[PDB]
């Protein structure tokens, strides 16, 4: 006789979160108890993005997919077909406004970000009460921050020479302030023409102004030069330098190291007040697969993380913003508040490397002229970098 299928499903959750994994399996478990006849199987596997890649090649993809929505391969595997199109799920409508779209292919919506990291400024709110200093609100108020801290003996920055990815997104931002925004920061960098980069632009004079804040005498730890971020997320929780720049990632970090203070974020201010900026992208952020056996169940545990109380569990213990309508999120006074007071708007620019081709050489750029203060050097790297991409 004719034999059917199993009466039960399993589906397949490929994650790259690996820090999350416990909370995410819990709530597997809480979508597995109200649907009995689904089952998934959490996926954590070393070298994620490579071991993707290479299932992608051979047709084995997996039906739900962590797969960062910046990435190249993400923008490539949806052209070609890799990845169910979102853009009419009702489920999507729980993302806040614009906020998917920015990651659209040929304007059809691919990945659900349910959460996105941000960047910005770490500083002791504690030593800035003391020292009556307040949060910068432009360029200008930055600098005389950073030289008021100086005057006062103390360490405006812990920067991790060793490390030049902890300031991509400073001088991202830099560009993006200089320029009105992320797309025009790439308008500027990489769709210009080739060597059309130049040390005399307005816009490059300004890229500097912001980058040369972290030049001012005396502005970095001692033994800055080969400090990497296990050093700087320590001399910042120690309350040895006020501030840090790096990413929202960085607080779990740094409360592992038992500070002794209350952290508040900032971000990097624009020329003008009410110009400031914070990027990054999503994280938390889902796919699936175009050829599921299992669209209806693949559909639904994309579903049921979109749903508030669902995506409050998720939250409540990682703490990255979410783009998920309905849950309530940290209050003023949490570590992040500053950073991602305007996540999830035009202020929360996509990391400028979704289209690039890479991205290391920016990051050495960007410290190596915090080294150096090689103006020309700086300008003469940006366009062999960008100029590639240019062909
Ligand atoms: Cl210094
Ligand atoms: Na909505």
């Amino acid at each position: 006789l004719f034999q059917g299928p199993s009466s039960t499903v399993t589906i397949e959750y490929f994650n790259q979160k690996k820090e999350m994994t416990k909370t995410l399996e819990e709530i597997t478990r809480d979508f597995e108890k109200e649907n009995p006849k689904i089952k998934v199987k959490v996926v954590n596997v070393p070298n994620a993005g490579e071991v993707l890649k290479t299932r992608v090649l051979a047709g084995d993809v997996p039906d739900v997919v962590n797969i960062y929505p910046q990435s190249i391969e993400l923008q490539e595997w949806a052209k070609a077909g890799v990845f169910e199109d979102l853009s009419n799920k009702d489920y999507l409508k729980r993302v806040k406004n614009g906020y998917a779209e920015k990651y659209a292919v040929n304007e059809k919506v691919y990945n659900v970000p349910f959460t996105a990291n941000a960047y910005g400024i770490y500083y002791n709110k504690d030593k800035f009460e003391e020292l009556g200093l307040k949060v910068p609100e432009t360029w200008d108020e930055f600098e005389q921050l950073v030289k008021d801290i100086v005057a006062k003996g103390q360490t405006p920055f812990g920067i991790a020479g060793a490390d030049a990815w902890t300031l991509n997104g400073y001088n991202q931002l830099a560009f993006a302030t200089a320029t009105g925004g992320g797309k025009e920061a790439n308008q500027y960098l990489r769709y210009s023409q080739p060597n059309a980069i130049k040390l005399s632009d307005p816009i490059m004079k300004d890229d500097i102004k912001v980058m040369d804040i972290l030049r001012i005498n005396g502005s970095k730890q001692k033994n800055w030069e080969g400090a990497g971020y296990t050093d700087v997320i320590g001399a910042f929780a120690r309350g040895d330098v006020l501030m840090t720049p790096n990413g929202s990632w960085a607080i779990t970090a740094i409360n592992e190291q038992k500070p002794n203070f209350k952290i508040g974020t900032f971000m990097i201010p624009g020329k003008e007040k009410g110009q400031s900026l914070t990027v990054g992208a999503g994280d938390l952020a889902w796919s699936i697969s175009a050829t599921t056996k299992h669209p209806k169940e693949a559909n639904a545990f994309v579903e049921y993380m979109t749903r508030p109380e669902v995506m409050q569990k998720y939250y409540d213990v990682d703490g990255s913003p979410t783009a998920i309508e309905g849950v309530k999120q940290a209050g003023e006074d949490s570590p992040l508040a500053g950073m991602t007071e305007y996540a999830f708007t035009d202020r929360h620019l996509v990391w400028l490397q979704q289209y690039w081709t890479s991205e290391a050489d920016f990051h050495t750029l960007t410290m190596n002229y915090v080294l150096t203060g090689d103006k020309q050097g700086m300008v003469n790297d940006l366009n062999a970098f960008f100029n590639p991409m240019k062909m």
